[PDB]
């Protein structure tokens, strides 16, 4: 369950389940991995790393979560809560398949 995150000259090798969540932002051309303890930015489209295993789910044009990361889920404000406390949003169209 190793997954290889790009980061330019160098990689960093991290197991599925120590990733909360992936996203995409307007302030970077790299995604973003949300690690228990830290954010590392890497090269890869949001598409492919929800194809990687059935854990990992898009619930936003902006967010792939691991599901088995996931503490709770606010179906009705849309707020997806990590066990690292962090938290992403869901859309209305996927909020209650995550």
């Amino acid at each position: 369950e190793t997954i290889e995150l790009k980061r330019g000259s160098n990689s960093v090798y991290v197991q599925y389940d120590d990733i909360m969540f992936f996203e995409s932002s307007t302030k970077s051309h790299r995604l973003i991995a949300h690690l228990d303890n830290r954010q590392i930015e890497f090269y890869g489209n949001l598409k492919e790393l929800s194809q990687l295993d059935d854990r990992f789910f898009r619930c936003h044009n902006s967010f792939v979560v691991n599901r088995h990361n996931i503490e709770s889920i606010d179906s009705k404000e849309r707020i997806v809560y990590f066990k690292n406390k962090e938290h992403c949003y869901a859309s209305v169209r996927n909020v209650k398949k995550i």
